[PDB]
């Protein structure tokens, strides 16, 4: 059994970022940029009013003036010069006419005289300062400025910046394509009604398909494979040559006489490890396979026990997906938190204990912080121990009872911005 | 100007959960359950071995015994009784034959005699205890137990539990459908190359489409609408009758003479507010419209300034989407953090200052915690102030300089499990 830290380092060293591709603006969302983005023109590209009001010559000061033009957009006020003793109406974002050097917001003005008469006049009620409420050319974004860089993940504001810069085709790192299969003569499809003797519904495959969908990767569902070496070899050979980047199997990695995942991965590629010092998920197998005349394919022989399967996905597969997708920081978020109840650690293996965590105004020590509740019994066959679990507490192998109020490290495994509040 | 707390309470009171629908297993991912889920059979449904090894009568103890059957799945060992003085081979998950009451893992056994001879014999090397390494019927899930409840959000483990229970069609609350449009005579499509005088690319629409896609809602893109009252009325009437649940407009809510969003929403429905005491995003308008002979449609007249547009989406629209989608806890995650640099608060309006936050082993006070860096100048026209921003610091309206190391409340606006580590 190699430590988890070493297993993660091995996976990281073998995992390579995928070749970049060109995608459309909305396909770029969630992906990591593979090129810098420079603004082709300034923002604003023209001097723009911050307010609805009047563009003035600041030195004129308070008084009554004729309104010589109106400027809201496009060519409004083109060729008109605001000279001392005149003003122009402007709306927010409107081009400032030549000659005007400040804007007086409409609340500091009063329209004078009958509206019916063509000559519009306005009283400016304050003494403004040059440059007031004007956005000079490029004050928000300078022409040729780098607005986004290589290695930056694209969220909603980054899509907004791409649109600002007129970019609708984007160079990004793609997400890996993942093949998933289940193994076992005891499995039946999850559509089964009454179960026959010695049968269970395949739950890992749908759980892993959902887990991969949450990571925004395309899934190739290869179904249930029986405990037959030739059949599993055929499906693995078909998966490796299909074009996928990652293969996830579950089950068939214990010490049974019909567990063929480990020997087949040894035969097809290079197995870096098959045993990890952790609770749950000891039989985790990792291999690199080269596809026939090519590309490399990463294979995770995940444990069959449902808890172990999902915990290994969260700890080892998620950072691999992110590394392949070009993330510079693929590691999960780790925080420090206080236990709401006592927890016994294992005497030999460090445990990834499932918990429901929340941020509290008082974490028990008189200062705000995260707190955690266990999901109960941690047996690897008990998928209910993963239910609602948004974190894995990292319990060292001391064998002692960690009392309520003691502090531990925890890996956050589900969208921290989707955390239910205290 | 009403306080943000009051604006949020108004939006919450008007926002109603959508009628539930029936979806397929993979469509249920990310949605909130609208029914409880009970296990139709136990897990395991038969007494199952935890190990690869031999099923024994525990009272026999160490000795040499004939192997009378092999049990891995299905009907293996059906009709065979393990009597005192006999054992049966089992694999993990295999049915325990009748009569056996414990499992001795293969590492505590030794096969005796020539394999060629049909009579297989094994030496049990330890004294086991009744019930060892057996999962009794229902130890993981009892038959008829509630495995998921109404109001629970479906993640990967919950998909795993639905598959365990044989549920492939699920009753859930759906996501709202959102219509989005931009307003302005100064706008051009983001595909525009050289900009004409007084033109800018429409960036809010693509930014909002991306923001809504991140919330997993269907988008109806209604494009750019000019500053013409009749045209905007036609598009709003078309949006309201289309079947969408939420309409998002941006711009056209300032004090200009061609800003028609507020008066049109007043004309079509009930405007609850049009001014909020906050920096940025003061002109935010909220309305409830009833669709023609029906359903209610929520409308947000978002500010045109890009920062204000996105901050209002994050604070007001995201919890509305979640409430409509049946979330019991729609509020965003709020944490407490320390400032990495000084920040000046505004003297009148509480500010939602954009920051890049991270968890540190030392937050500056000698204990672990979140820390924040400002994204720089906070002007509402500067979309670069949203770039990489994963939090909004809630700065009260004191007008004082908050020194580096001081603690503030912060709203987390992007997947906390996608946070780049320190
Ligand atoms: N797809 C699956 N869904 C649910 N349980 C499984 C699945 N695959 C294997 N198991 C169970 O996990 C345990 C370990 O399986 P294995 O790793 O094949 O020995 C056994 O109890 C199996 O029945
Ligand atoms: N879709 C958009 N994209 C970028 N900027 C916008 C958009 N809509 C309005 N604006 C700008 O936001 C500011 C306020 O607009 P409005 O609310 O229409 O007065 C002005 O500077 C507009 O040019
Ligand atoms: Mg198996
Ligand atoms: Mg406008």
């Amino acid at each position: 059994m190699i430590p988890t830290e070493e297993a993660l380092r091995i996976v990281f060293g073998v995992s390579k970022r995928l070749p970049p591709v060109i995608v459309s603006l909305y396909e770029a969302l969630g992906k990591v940029l593979a090129e810098d983005i420079r603004a082709p023109d300034p923002l604003p590209p023209y001097p723009a009013s911050v307010k609805d009001g009047y563009a003035v010559v600041a030195s004129d000061g308070p008084g009554e003036y004729p309104v010589i033009t109106e400027s809201r957009a496009g060519n409004d006020g083109l060729g008109v010069t605001v000279t001392p003793g005149t003003v122009a109406y402007v709306t927010t974002g409107g081009p400032i006419p030549d000659g005007a050097d400040a804007v007086v917001q409409v609340e500091d003005t009063k329209v004078i005289g009958d509206v019916s008469t063509e000559s519009k006049r306005v009283k400016i009620l304050i003494q403004t300062k040059k440059g007031t409420d004007i956005r000079r050319v490029g004050c928000d974004i300078e022409k040729d400025a780098t607005v986004l860089t290589t290695g930056e993940r694209i969220g909603a504001s980054e899509i907004g910046l791409l649109a600002t810069a007129g970019v609708t085709m984007v160079k990004v790192y793609p997400m890996p394509i993942v093949a998933i299969l289940s193994t076992g003569d005891e499995l039946v499809e999850p559509t089964a009604g009454t179960l026959g003797r010695g049968q269970i519904r395949d739950s890992n495959r749908a759980m892993l398909v959902a887990a991969v969908m949450q990571q925004q990767c395309k899934v190739v569902d290869l179904g249930i494979v029986r405990d037959d070496r030739k059949e599993l070899e055929k499906v693995l050979d078909e998966a490796v040559s299909s074009g996928v980047d990652i293969i996830l199997t579950s089950g068939g990695v214990s010490m049974g006489d019909r567990d063929f995942v480990k020997p087949l991965l040894e035969e097809k590629g290079k197995v870096y490890f098959s045993k990890v010092l952790m609770k749950p998920g000891k039989p985790l197998t990792f291999a690199e396979i080269r596809a026939k005349p090519g590309k490399t394919v990463l294979a995770f022989g995940l444990p069959g026990n449902p808890v172990s399967c999902l915990v290994c996905f969260n700890i080892f597969v998620v950072p691999t997906i992110r590394q392949l997708a070009g993330w510079t920081s693929p590691h999960p978020l780790r925080v420090r938190l206080r236990l709401q109840e006592p927890i016994k650690s294992d005497p030999i293996r460090p445990e990834f204990h499932r918990a429901i965590i929340k941020w509290k105004d008082n974490d028990g020590s008189g200062t705000p912080g995260f707190v955690a509740e266990s999901t109960g019994h941690q047996m690897s066959s008990r998928l209910l121990s993963m239910r609602s679990a948004n974190a894995l507490l990292e319990l060292p192998a001391t064998g002692n009872v960690l009392s309520a109020g003691s502090s531990v490290s925890a890996i956050i495994v589900s969208d921290i911005s989707a955390f239910s509040i205290d």
